[PDB]
Protein backbone atom coordinates (compact mmCIF):
# COMPACT_ATOMS: atom_id res chain seq x y z
CA UNK A 1 0.00 0.00 0.00
CA UNK A 2 0.94 3.66 -0.85
CA UNK A 3 1.59 6.70 1.44
CA UNK A 4 -1.52 8.84 1.28
CA UNK A 5 -1.88 12.21 2.56
CA UNK A 6 -3.17 12.33 6.02
CA UNK A 7 -4.53 15.63 5.44
CA UNK A 8 -7.60 14.46 3.53
CA UNK A 9 -8.28 12.32 6.67
CA UNK A 10 -10.82 15.18 8.46
CA UNK A 11 -13.15 14.84 11.91
CA UNK A 12 -16.29 13.86 9.80
CA UNK A 13 -15.16 12.40 6.73
CA UNK A 14 -12.30 12.23 4.08
CA UNK A 15 -12.50 15.44 1.49
CA UNK A 16 -9.45 15.91 -0.89
CA UNK A 17 -8.78 17.68 -4.41
CA UNK A 18 -8.43 15.15 -7.53
CA UNK A 19 -5.12 15.35 -8.92
CA UNK A 20 -3.75 16.75 -5.81
CA UNK A 21 -4.41 14.97 -3.14
CA UNK A 22 -6.95 12.41 -4.13
CA UNK A 23 -6.22 10.17 -6.81
CA UNK A 24 -7.57 6.82 -8.10
CA UNK A 25 -4.84 4.89 -6.17
CA UNK A 26 -6.35 6.85 -3.00
CA UNK A 27 -10.20 5.67 -3.32
CA UNK A 28 -8.49 1.85 -3.71
CA UNK A 29 -6.70 1.54 -0.73
CA UNK A 30 -9.62 4.29 1.20
CA UNK A 31 -11.83 1.34 -0.39
CA UNK A 32 -10.21 -1.19 1.12
CA UNK A 33 -9.77 -0.01 4.17
CA UNK A 34 -13.32 0.28 4.45
CA UNK A 35 -13.81 -2.75 3.52
CA UNK A 36 -11.95 -4.01 6.01
CA UNK A 37 -13.54 -2.02 8.53
CA UNK A 38 -16.98 -3.30 7.82
CA UNK A 39 -16.18 -7.17 8.11
CA UNK A 40 -14.07 -6.60 11.63
CA UNK A 41 -18.00 -5.54 12.07
CA UNK A 42 -19.40 -8.20 11.00
CA UNK A 43 -20.55 -6.30 7.82
CA UNK A 44 -19.68 -7.96 4.49
CA UNK A 45 -22.41 -5.98 2.40
CA UNK A 46 -21.61 -2.49 1.42
CA UNK A 47 -23.88 0.27 -0.79
CA UNK A 48 -21.78 2.48 -2.83
CA UNK A 49 -22.97 5.91 -4.09
CA UNK A 50 -21.52 8.93 -5.86
CA UNK A 51 -22.59 12.49 -6.72
CA UNK A 52 -22.25 14.27 -10.09
CA UNK A 53 -18.76 14.90 -9.77
CA UNK A 54 -16.51 14.75 -13.24
CA UNK A 55 -14.47 13.14 -10.98
CA UNK A 56 -17.00 10.39 -9.99
CA UNK A 57 -17.23 7.68 -12.76
CA UNK A 58 -13.06 7.20 -12.30
CA UNK A 59 -12.82 7.40 -8.57
CA UNK A 60 -16.18 5.26 -7.64
CA UNK A 61 -14.71 1.88 -10.06
CA UNK A 62 -11.51 1.98 -8.01
CA UNK A 63 -13.57 2.67 -4.44
CA UNK A 64 -16.35 -0.46 -5.37
CA UNK A 65 -13.19 -2.57 -6.61
CA UNK A 66 -11.25 -1.87 -3.09
CA UNK A 67 -14.15 -3.11 -0.92
CA UNK A 68 -14.21 -6.13 -3.55
CA UNK A 69 -10.84 -7.06 -2.93
CA UNK A 70 -11.64 -7.65 0.36
CA UNK A 71 -14.00 -10.15 -0.12
CA UNK A 72 -17.26 -7.48 0.54
CA UNK A 73 -20.74 -7.68 -1.37
CA UNK A 74 -21.35 -4.45 -2.75
CA UNK A 75 -24.52 -3.09 -4.10
CA UNK A 76 -23.46 0.11 -6.73
CA UNK A 77 -26.38 2.63 -6.55
CA UNK A 78 -24.81 4.87 -9.05
CA UNK A 79 -24.87 7.92 -8.57
CA UNK A 80 -27.74 9.67 -6.60
CA UNK A 81 -27.79 12.22 -3.80
CA UNK A 82 -26.16 11.54 -0.64
CA UNK A 83 -29.26 11.19 1.44
CA UNK A 84 -30.24 8.16 -0.68
CA UNK A 85 -26.82 5.99 -0.23
CA UNK A 86 -28.05 6.55 3.71
CA UNK A 87 -31.56 5.25 2.59
CA UNK A 88 -29.61 2.10 0.66
CA UNK A 89 -27.47 1.37 3.98
CA UNK A 90 -30.67 1.18 6.01
CA UNK A 91 -32.91 -0.72 3.67
CA UNK A 92 -30.60 -3.24 1.42
CA UNK A 93 -29.02 -5.86 3.32
CA UNK A 94 -25.82 -4.64 4.49
CA UNK A 95 -25.73 -1.85 6.85
CA UNK A 96 -22.60 -0.06 5.88
CA UNK A 97 -22.30 2.39 3.08
CA UNK A 98 -20.02 4.74 1.73
CA UNK A 99 -20.74 7.89 -0.62
CA UNK A 100 -18.06 9.20 -2.74
CA UNK A 101 -19.02 12.72 -2.70
CA UNK A 102 -17.50 16.56 -2.34
CA UNK A 103 -20.52 17.90 -0.47
CA UNK A 104 -20.91 21.67 -1.63
CA UNK A 105 -17.30 22.53 -2.92
CA UNK A 106 -15.74 23.42 -6.40
CA UNK A 107 -15.37 20.99 -9.08
CA UNK A 108 -12.52 19.19 -8.16
CA UNK A 109 -12.87 18.07 -4.72
CA UNK A 110 -14.22 14.55 -4.18
CA UNK A 111 -14.38 12.44 -0.99
CA UNK A 112 -16.09 10.05 0.49
CA UNK A 113 -19.20 10.07 3.80
CA UNK A 114 -18.85 6.52 5.53
CA UNK A 115 -21.30 4.28 7.41
CA UNK A 116 -19.68 1.01 9.13
CA UNK A 117 -22.52 -1.13 10.63
CA UNK A 118 -24.74 1.50 11.07
CA UNK A 119 -22.41 3.89 12.33
CA UNK A 120 -21.15 6.73 11.18
CA UNK A 121 -17.35 7.58 11.19
CA UNK A 122 -15.43 10.38 13.14
CA UNK A 123 -12.82 11.35 14.42
CA UNK A 124 -10.61 8.33 15.51
CA UNK A 125 -12.32 6.06 13.46
CA UNK A 126 -11.83 7.64 10.37
CA UNK A 127 -7.83 8.18 11.73
CA UNK A 128 -8.33 4.00 12.15
CA UNK A 129 -8.71 3.95 8.12
CA UNK A 130 -6.08 5.92 7.19
CA UNK A 131 -3.72 3.20 10.20
CA UNK A 132 -5.34 0.54 8.23
CA UNK A 133 -3.61 1.33 5.09
CA UNK A 134 0.11 2.69 6.53
CA UNK A 135 0.45 -1.17 8.50
CA UNK A 136 -1.31 -2.86 5.34
CA UNK A 137 -4.00 -4.25 8.52
CA UNK A 138 -6.29 -5.02 5.12
CA UNK A 139 -8.44 -7.88 4.02
CA UNK A 140 -7.96 -9.87 0.95
CA UNK A 141 -11.11 -11.65 -0.42
CA UNK A 142 -13.01 -12.34 -3.59
CA UNK A 143 -16.06 -10.08 -3.71
CA UNK A 144 -18.88 -9.24 -5.66
CA UNK A 145 -20.88 -5.92 -7.29
CA UNK A 146 -24.72 -5.91 -7.96
CA UNK A 147 -26.28 -3.39 -9.35
CA UNK A 148 -29.30 -1.73 -7.47
CA UNK A 149 -31.50 0.85 -9.31
CA UNK A 150 -32.34 2.21 -5.75
CA UNK A 151 -33.87 5.71 -6.63
CA UNK A 152 -37.33 4.88 -7.52
CA UNK A 153 -37.56 3.03 -3.93
CA UNK A 154 -36.47 6.14 -1.79
CA UNK A 155 -38.89 7.98 -4.29
CA UNK A 156 -42.26 5.98 -3.55
CA UNK A 157 -41.47 5.87 0.48
CA UNK A 158 -41.11 9.67 0.68
CA UNK A 159 -44.35 10.41 -1.84
CA UNK A 160 -46.49 7.68 0.12
CA UNK A 161 -45.59 9.03 3.61
CA UNK A 162 -46.36 12.61 2.84
CA UNK A 163 -49.36 14.30 2.50
CA UNK A 164 -49.82 17.86 1.27
CA UNK A 165 -53.33 19.62 1.76
CA UNK A 166 -53.43 21.86 -1.24
CA UNK A 167 -51.25 22.80 -3.98
CA UNK A 168 -47.90 24.89 -3.77
CA UNK A 169 -45.82 26.57 -6.55
CA UNK A 170 -42.39 26.29 -5.61
CA UNK A 171 -39.29 27.43 -7.27
CA UNK A 172 -36.11 24.15 -6.88
CA UNK A 173 -32.88 25.49 -7.53
CA UNK A 174 -30.19 22.37 -7.15
CA UNK A 175 -27.12 24.28 -8.41
CA UNK A 176 -25.99 21.75 -11.05
CA UNK A 177 -25.64 19.41 -8.60
CA UNK A 178 -26.68 15.80 -8.22
CA UNK A 179 -30.30 16.43 -6.36
CA UNK A 180 -31.37 17.15 -10.00
CA UNK A 181 -31.64 13.71 -10.19
CA UNK A 182 -35.15 13.20 -8.17
CA UNK A 183 -35.78 16.42 -5.75
CA UNK A 184 -37.84 18.57 -8.71
CA UNK A 185 -39.82 15.11 -9.96
CA UNK A 186 -40.46 14.19 -6.34
CA UNK A 187 -41.90 17.69 -5.09
CA UNK A 188 -44.27 17.83 -8.44
CA UNK A 189 -45.07 14.43 -7.31
CA UNK A 190 -45.95 15.31 -3.87
CA UNK A 191 -48.74 17.73 -5.42
CA UNK A 192 -46.52 20.90 -5.98
CA UNK A 193 -46.09 23.15 -9.65
CA UNK A 194 -42.31 23.17 -9.94
CA UNK A 195 -39.98 25.81 -11.84
CA UNK A 196 -36.14 24.43 -12.06
CA UNK A 197 -33.42 26.54 -11.63
CA UNK A 198 -30.02 24.64 -12.54
CA UNK A 199 -31.52 21.28 -11.96
CA UNK A 200 -29.24 19.47 -15.19
CA UNK A 201 -26.41 17.79 -13.36
CA UNK A 202 -23.40 19.10 -14.30
CA UNK A 203 -20.32 18.94 -12.37
CA UNK A 204 -18.43 21.54 -13.78
CA UNK A 205 -21.09 23.82 -11.86
CA UNK A 206 -21.44 27.16 -14.46
CA UNK A 207 -24.24 28.53 -12.70
CA UNK A 208 -23.66 29.16 -8.93
CA UNK A 209 -21.58 26.57 -7.22
CA UNK A 210 -24.35 24.08 -4.92
CA UNK A 211 -23.97 25.98 -1.19
CA UNK A 212 -27.32 27.15 -0.19
CA UNK A 213 -25.44 28.42 3.12
CA UNK A 214 -24.80 31.76 1.47
CA UNK A 215 -26.90 34.15 0.66
CA UNK A 216 -25.52 34.86 -2.63
CA UNK A 217 -25.95 31.48 -3.96
CA UNK A 218 -29.82 32.14 -3.77
CA UNK A 219 -30.02 35.47 -5.13
CA UNK A 220 -31.47 33.77 -8.22
CA UNK A 221 -33.65 31.85 -6.16
CA UNK A 222 -35.29 34.54 -5.10
CA UNK A 223 -35.44 37.05 -8.07
CA UNK A 224 -37.46 33.51 -9.07
CA UNK A 225 -39.57 33.37 -6.31
CA UNK A 226 -40.69 36.98 -6.53
CA UNK A 227 -40.89 37.12 -10.56
CA UNK A 228 -43.40 33.81 -10.60
CA UNK A 229 -45.32 34.92 -7.52
CA UNK A 230 -44.32 31.14 -5.95
CA UNK A 231 -45.10 30.29 -2.58
CA UNK A 232 -41.57 28.98 -1.56
CA UNK A 233 -38.16 28.65 -2.88
CA UNK A 234 -36.12 25.90 -2.11
CA UNK A 235 -32.37 25.39 -2.58
CA UNK A 236 -29.81 21.90 -2.53
CA UNK A 237 -26.29 22.04 -1.97
CA UNK A 238 -24.09 19.57 -3.73
CA UNK A 239 -24.87 16.62 -2.73
CA UNK A 240 -28.14 17.01 -1.67
CA UNK A 241 -27.74 16.74 2.40
CA UNK A 242 -28.17 20.15 3.22
CA UNK A 243 -31.92 22.57 2.23
CA UNK A 244 -31.94 26.15 2.07
CA UNK A 245 -35.42 28.26 2.02
CA UNK A 246 -36.61 31.11 0.93
CA UNK A 247 -40.52 32.40 1.42
CA UNK A 248 -43.10 33.95 -0.82
CA UNK A 249 -41.66 37.41 -0.42
CA UNK A 250 -37.63 36.34 -0.41
CA UNK A 251 -37.00 36.08 3.11
CA UNK A 252 -33.79 33.47 3.96
CA UNK A 253 -35.15 30.72 6.57
CA UNK A 254 -31.78 30.13 8.04
CA UNK A 255 -32.20 26.34 8.90
CA UNK A 256 -32.14 26.98 12.94
CA UNK A 257 -35.37 28.61 11.89
CA UNK A 258 -36.67 26.03 10.27
CA UNK A 259 -35.76 23.48 12.56
CA UNK A 260 -38.69 25.36 15.05
CA UNK A 261 -41.09 24.93 12.52
CA UNK A 262 -39.70 21.15 11.97
CA UNK A 263 -39.36 20.66 16.55
CA UNK A 264 -43.05 21.84 16.84
CA UNK A 265 -44.37 18.89 14.38
CA UNK A 266 -42.04 16.24 15.97
CA UNK A 267 -42.63 17.20 19.51
CA UNK A 268 -46.51 17.46 18.70
CA UNK A 269 -47.18 14.03 18.04
CA UNK A 270 -44.03 12.74 20.27
CA UNK A 271 -44.43 14.48 23.72
CA UNK A 272 -40.93 14.44 25.64
CA UNK A 273 -38.76 14.01 22.68
CA UNK A 274 -35.23 14.92 22.60
CA UNK A 275 -34.55 17.79 19.56
CA UNK A 276 -30.73 18.41 18.78
CA UNK A 277 -29.24 21.21 17.07
CA UNK A 278 -25.89 22.64 16.85
CA UNK A 279 -23.80 25.01 19.21
CA UNK A 280 -24.54 27.18 16.02
CA UNK A 281 -28.45 27.95 16.76
CA UNK A 282 -30.28 30.49 18.18
CA UNK A 283 -31.24 30.11 21.91
CA UNK A 284 -34.44 30.77 20.67
CA UNK A 285 -34.35 27.13 19.95
CA UNK A 286 -34.02 26.24 23.35
CA UNK A 287 -36.71 27.76 24.62
CA UNK A 288 -39.12 26.82 21.81
CA UNK A 289 -38.15 23.40 21.77
CA UNK A 290 -39.10 23.21 26.00
CA UNK A 291 -41.98 25.24 25.74
CA UNK A 292 -43.22 22.40 23.12
CA UNK A 293 -42.26 19.92 25.67
CA UNK A 294 -39.51 18.67 23.91
CA UNK A 295 -36.08 18.54 25.68
CA UNK A 296 -33.15 20.57 23.46
CA UNK A 297 -29.83 19.13 23.50
CA UNK A 298 -26.87 21.33 22.43
CA UNK A 299 -24.31 19.41 20.67
CA UNK A 300 -21.37 19.45 18.72
CA UNK A 301 -21.44 21.00 14.43
CA UNK A 302 -21.03 18.18 11.84
CA UNK A 303 -23.07 16.05 10.37
CA UNK A 304 -21.17 13.13 11.72
CA UNK A 305 -21.24 14.40 15.12
CA UNK A 306 -24.64 15.07 15.40
CA UNK A 307 -25.61 11.29 13.40
CA UNK A 308 -23.93 9.97 16.84
CA UNK A 309 -25.26 11.94 19.09
CA UNK A 310 -28.72 10.89 17.51
CA UNK A 311 -27.91 7.21 18.31
CA UNK A 312 -26.82 8.30 22.32
CA UNK A 313 -30.47 10.01 23.19
CA UNK A 314 -32.82 8.34 20.78
CA UNK A 315 -33.92 12.05 19.30
CA UNK A 316 -36.48 11.78 16.68
CA UNK A 317 -35.19 15.44 15.46
CA UNK A 318 -31.55 17.19 14.72
CA UNK A 319 -30.72 19.68 12.66
CA UNK A 320 -27.73 21.71 11.94
CA UNK A 321 -27.22 25.98 11.50
CA UNK A 322 -25.36 24.82 7.96
CA UNK A 323 -28.97 23.19 6.61
CA UNK A 324 -28.15 19.11 7.79
CA UNK A 325 -31.55 18.29 9.03
CA UNK A 326 -32.19 14.89 10.16
CA UNK A 327 -35.64 13.29 11.07
CA UNK A 328 -35.78 10.01 13.07
CA UNK A 329 -39.36 10.39 13.15
CA UNK A 330 -41.23 8.99 10.24
CA UNK A 331 -37.56 8.44 8.76
CA UNK A 332 -34.48 6.28 8.92
CA UNK A 333 -32.13 9.33 11.18
CA UNK A 334 -29.83 10.50 8.52
CA UNK A 335 -29.38 14.27 7.01
CA UNK A 336 -31.35 14.90 4.15
CA UNK A 337 -32.15 18.19 2.26
CA UNK A 338 -34.78 16.69 -0.04
CA UNK A 339 -36.72 14.72 2.53
CA UNK A 340 -36.50 17.57 4.42
CA UNK A 341 -38.03 20.02 1.79
CA UNK A 342 -40.88 17.23 1.45
CA UNK A 343 -41.11 17.70 4.94
CA UNK A 344 -41.88 21.61 5.40
CA UNK A 345 -43.63 21.75 2.06
CA UNK A 346 -46.37 18.90 4.20
CA UNK A 347 -46.59 21.35 6.96
CA UNK A 348 -47.01 24.71 4.99
CA UNK A 349 -49.30 22.83 2.93
CA UNK A 350 -51.68 22.67 5.94
CA UNK A 351 -51.55 26.17 6.99
CA UNK A 352 -53.85 29.12 5.15
CA UNK A 353 -51.30 31.67 5.77
CA UNK A 354 -48.29 32.03 3.30
CA UNK A 355 -44.56 30.85 4.41
CA UNK A 356 -43.66 34.53 5.41
CA UNK A 357 -46.05 35.04 7.53
CA UNK A 358 -45.60 31.35 9.20
CA UNK A 359 -42.09 31.98 9.74
CA UNK A 360 -42.38 35.59 10.78
CA UNK A 361 -44.90 34.24 13.88
CA UNK A 362 -41.45 32.72 15.73
CA UNK A 363 -39.16 35.20 17.89
CA UNK A 364 -36.45 36.51 16.18
CA UNK A 365 -33.19 38.09 17.50
CA UNK A 366 -30.68 40.13 15.52
CA UNK A 367 -27.77 37.63 13.94
CA UNK A 368 -24.59 38.09 12.26
CA UNK A 369 -23.47 35.89 9.13
CA UNK A 370 -21.11 33.53 10.09
CA UNK A 371 -17.65 35.05 10.94
CA UNK A 372 -14.30 33.26 10.09
CA UNK A 373 -10.71 33.98 10.96
CA UNK A 374 -8.06 31.97 8.83
CA UNK A 375 -5.28 30.52 11.51
CA UNK A 376 -3.41 27.43 10.93
CA UNK A 377 -4.55 23.99 10.84
CA UNK A 378 -1.69 23.07 13.32
CA UNK A 379 -2.47 25.73 15.20
CA UNK A 380 -6.58 26.27 15.95
CA UNK A 381 -7.54 23.52 18.00
CA UNK A 382 -4.76 25.16 20.58
CA UNK A 383 -6.38 28.57 20.42
CA UNK A 384 -10.08 26.84 21.59
CA UNK A 385 -7.56 25.05 24.33
CA UNK A 386 -6.14 28.28 25.19
CA UNK A 387 -9.37 29.75 25.72
CA UNK A 388 -11.00 27.28 27.26
CA UNK A 389 -8.83 27.07 29.96
CA UNK A 390 -7.78 30.94 30.19
CA UNK A 391 -10.78 33.08 29.02
CA UNK A 392 -13.08 34.91 31.28
CA UNK A 393 -16.68 35.45 29.79
CA UNK A 394 -18.79 37.60 32.59
CA UNK A 395 -21.77 36.13 33.92
CA UNK A 396 -23.35 33.56 31.57
CA UNK A 397 -24.00 29.82 30.98
CA UNK A 398 -20.80 28.07 29.34
CA UNK A 399 -21.06 25.87 27.21
CA UNK A 400 -17.08 24.00 25.93
CA UNK A 401 -18.57 20.92 23.99
CA UNK A 402 -17.51 22.50 20.88
CA UNK A 403 -15.07 25.75 21.16
CA UNK A 404 -16.75 27.87 23.78
CA UNK A 405 -20.39 29.39 23.73
CA UNK A 406 -21.90 31.70 26.20
CA UNK A 407 -26.06 32.32 26.32
CA UNK A 408 -26.21 35.70 28.14
CA UNK A 409 -29.69 36.36 28.97
CA UNK A 410 -30.29 38.75 25.96
CA UNK A 411 -28.14 36.79 23.40
CA UNK A 412 -25.14 34.58 22.91
CA UNK A 413 -21.85 34.37 20.96
CA UNK A 414 -19.73 31.43 19.62
CA UNK A 415 -15.93 30.43 18.99
CA UNK A 416 -14.92 27.11 17.51
CA UNK A 417 -12.82 25.78 15.14
CA UNK A 418 -13.72 24.54 12.08
CA UNK A 419 -12.89 20.47 11.04
CA UNK A 420 -13.06 21.13 7.57
CA UNK A 421 -10.93 24.20 6.99
CA UNK A 422 -7.73 26.25 8.86
CA UNK A 423 -10.20 29.16 10.03
CA UNK A 424 -12.12 29.82 13.66
CA UNK A 425 -15.71 30.24 13.17
CA UNK A 426 -17.53 32.56 15.38
CA UNK A 427 -21.48 33.45 15.55
CA UNK A 428 -23.23 36.12 17.76
CA UNK A 429 -26.85 37.06 18.24
CA UNK A 430 -28.93 39.56 20.26
CA UNK A 431 -32.32 41.17 21.50
CA UNK A 432 -30.71 44.74 20.37
CA UNK A 433 -27.60 45.92 18.80
CA UNK A 434 -26.38 47.59 21.68
CA UNK A 435 -26.11 43.59 23.10
CA UNK A 436 -24.93 42.37 20.04
CA UNK A 437 -21.70 45.38 20.61
CA UNK A 438 -21.69 43.65 24.33
CA UNK A 439 -21.09 40.13 23.46
CA UNK A 440 -18.71 40.65 20.80
CA UNK A 441 -16.80 43.03 22.55
CA UNK A 442 -16.22 40.68 25.11
CA UNK A 443 -14.97 37.66 22.61
CA UNK A 444 -13.08 40.36 20.83
CA UNK A 445 -10.89 40.87 24.16
CA UNK A 446 -10.87 37.29 25.24
CA UNK A 447 -9.71 36.14 21.66
CA UNK A 448 -6.44 39.00 22.34
CA UNK A 449 -5.44 37.95 25.57
CA UNK A 450 -4.79 34.46 24.16
CA UNK A 451 -2.66 36.42 21.16
CA UNK A 452 -3.21 39.90 20.57
CA UNK A 453 -1.83 39.58 16.99
CA UNK A 454 -5.74 37.35 16.15
CA UNK A 455 -7.69 39.51 13.71
CA UNK A 456 -10.72 40.19 15.12
CA UNK A 457 -12.48 40.92 11.80
CA UNK A 458 -15.88 42.14 13.94
O1 LIG B 1 -17.87 24.19 10.82
P1 LIG B 1 -17.25 23.01 10.11
O2 LIG B 1 -16.53 22.16 11.11
O3 LIG B 1 -16.32 23.50 9.03
O4 LIG B 1 -18.39 22.08 9.47
C1 LIG B 1 -19.23 22.64 8.48
O5 LIG B 1 -19.43 21.68 7.40
C2 LIG B 1 -20.08 20.44 7.87
C3 LIG B 1 -20.21 19.47 6.70
O6 LIG B 1 -21.23 19.94 5.82
C4 LIG B 1 -21.44 20.71 8.48
O7 LIG B 1 -21.98 19.47 8.97
C5 LIG B 1 -21.30 21.71 9.62
O8 LIG B 1 -22.59 22.06 10.09
C6 LIG B 1 -20.55 22.99 9.15
O9 LIG B 1 -21.36 23.71 8.18
ZN1 LIG C 1 -23.85 18.28 1.41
Amino acid sequence: APTLPASIFRAYDIRGVVGDTLTAETAYWIGRAIGSESLARGEPCVAVGRDGRLSGPELVKQLIQGLVDCGCQVSDVGMVPTPVLYYAANVLEGKSGVMLTGSHNPPDYNGFKIVVAGETLANEQIQALRERIEKNDLASGVGSVEQVDILPRYFKQIRDDIAMAKPMKVVVDCGNGVAGVIAPQLIEALGCSVIPLYCEVDGNFPNHHPDPGKPENLKDLIAKVKAENADLGLAFDGDGDRVGVVTNTGTIIYPDRLLMLFAKDVVSRNPGADIIFDVKCTRRLIALISGYGGRPVMWKTGHSLIKKKMKETGALLAGEMSGHVFFKERWFGFDDGIYSAARLLEILSQDQRDSEHVFSAFPSDISTPEINITVTEDSKFAIIEALQRDAQWGEGNITTLDGVRVDYPKGWGLVRASNTTPVLVLRFEADTEEELERIKTVFRNQLKAVDSSLPVPF
